[PDB]
């Protein structure tokens, strides 16, 4: 319904142990939107049920003339904190709908089709925490023997990786094995690994 408010959302990827914040933009031909609900598909016209319960949202400047124009769309904040105990797999996404109402009571229609994703329909994808980070591997630590790093050398590699990766969670644990393999264990206990060849060299040859 192009006489109902129109919504532009996005690909709302979120990560265990991390806060998220996205904005959707809403316009209406009347220039005004009075109400915005984000909801699961189930329930019928009056439902506001939305899960997971940690998905929050808010819309400032509701119910004012000109609050929802093409040149200055209404914005809805979609935010929350993803718990560490969320299940993560290829199916750990949640398809949700943004419904907005204009002064005539026309509400954005919910159409159950993936071609509407990024409009009034959006997918909230929950990923493990390691997926938020792409550890930098540009550091180089020279060790005596690549097949047998000492404790000091293992700590040196971990410190080099940390120094190259100020953005990874401070409480993520960087450990290095006896052959220089790096494991980054995130707060949600997911891991990234860095092969030794990318962080360690020796002068044995
Ligand atoms: C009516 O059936 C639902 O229709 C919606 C679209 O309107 C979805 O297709 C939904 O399926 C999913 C989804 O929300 O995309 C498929 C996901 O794999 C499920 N996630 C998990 C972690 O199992 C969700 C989830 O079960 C649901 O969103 C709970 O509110 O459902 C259809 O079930
Ligand atoms: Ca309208
Ligand atoms: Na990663």
């Amino acid at each position: 319904d192009t006489e109902a408010p129109q919504v532009k959302s996005g690909d709302y990827v979120v990560y265990r142990g991390e806060s998220f914040e996205y904005y959707a933009e809403i316009t209406d031909n009347s220039g005004q939107v009075n109400r915005v609900v984000i909801r699961n598909v189930e329930g019928g016209a009056n439902s506001t049920y939305l899960s997971p319960n940690w998905v929050k949202y808010s819309t400032e400047n509701l119910g004012r003339p000109g609050n929802a124009t093409v040149q200055n769309p209404l914005r809805t904040r979609i935010f929350g904190e993803v718990p560490l105990n969320e299940i993560v797999n290829e199916k750990s996404y949640y398809t949700r709908y943004i419904v907005a109402w204009d002064p005539s009571g026309n509400a954005t229609q919910m159409v159950d089709n993936a071609n509407r994703n990024g409009l009034e329909r959006f997918v909230l994808t929950v990923k493990s925490q390691n997926e938020k980070y792409d550890p930098a591997e540009p550091s180089v630590t020279y060790v005596n023997n690549l097949s047998n790093l000492s404790t000091s050398e293992r700590e040196a590699v971990a410190a080099a990786v940390r120094a190259a990766n100020p953005n990874i969670p401070p409480t993520a644990k960087i450990t290095v094995s006896q052959n220089g393999t790096v494991t980054i264990t995130y707060p949600d206990k997911s891991t990234d690994t860095i092969p030794a060849n990318r962080v360690v060299k020796d002068l044995q040859i």
